[PDB]
DNA sequence: TGACCAGCTGGTC
DNA sequence: TGACCAGCTGGT
């Protein structure tokens, strides 16, 4: 019905293309949670993806948790809709590595390790048992700090 | 390594990127960004700038949904199920879009008529059930192919 | 920002 | 088949 249509059936092709490399690559939607851009960072940093949980590990074991921002639309890394302890469990133990994207172009990728992290962990723990132990609706960290402590990967 | 092939294959990504932001969609690879635009385009609606989605030329507002049913045989509805998201949900018909990965199988519709049936067991089950939401209760695929007007 | 608000979904017994 | 269990985020 709207004529713009006719181009995306030009393009489908390549994006069919794209998904069979992203199924080659253990991701079986690009348009699902980002797979899209997750295979980017797989791809550029030489990380498997994991079939919830860690996100991904590196040839020598190691699981991280992955996370992409658009600063076209925002500063602020997004962690959980639901934050307390249990989630902040999970993820003090692993290094998380930090995408950037303008839209879904690739721009960098640090790297965090635990150490530093425990920040804001500490922060967000803090604030949950004061809070009368309510979780934190998605707290954010600022693409600023990860650019300022992790390590530039890409 | 395959880093290559995905670098040949981007010229054209990066183009059903501009063809969804031209369409009001800002990222193909967030929300199910790149799925929105091929009901937009087929349907012919129009997004909305997060509660209803889109909305045709009459004006008339519509909850949009998508499914991979190579995955799943359940529409997600909400993560956190309550009376209000209810209440809004009340007033509009929806569009269900079906899909085995990325090809779009077909698109329904349901009248909130034809979700009441939903609605009113999420409602009853939320205010029985100590005021606690629900999290994302489905909506089966057979009762959306069985209740809804087949749109393509 | 810190801190609130709010989206899109699959997985399973 | 209902009812639980989880994930990817942006907006102010
Ligand atoms: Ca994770
Ligand atoms: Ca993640
Ligand atoms: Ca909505
Ligand atoms: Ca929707």
């Amino acid at each position: 019905s709207h004529p713009d249509l006719n181009k995306l059936l030009e393009l489908w092709p390549h994006i069919q293309e794209y998904q069979d490399l992203a199924l080659k690559h253990g991701i079986n939607d690009i348009f699902q949670d980002n797979g899209g851009k997750l295979l980017q960072v797989l791809l550029i940093t030489g990380l498997t993806v994991l079939p919830e949980g860690n996100d991904a590990v590196d040839n020598a074991g190691q699981e991280y948790e992955l996370k992409s921002i658009n600063i076209d639309l925002t500063k602020g890394f997004s962690t959980h809709h639901h934050m307390n302890p249990v989630i902040i469990a999970k993820y003090r133990q692993v290094p998380w590595i930090f995408a950037i994207y303008r839209g879904i172009a690739i721009e960098a990728i640090y790297r965090l390790e635990p150490k530093d992290l425990e920040f804001y962990y500490d922060k967000w723990e803090r604030k949950w048992y004061s809070d009368g132990h309510k979780d934190i609706n998605n707290p954010k960290i600022p693409v600023k700090y990860v650019m300022e402590h992790g390590t530039k990967i890409y």
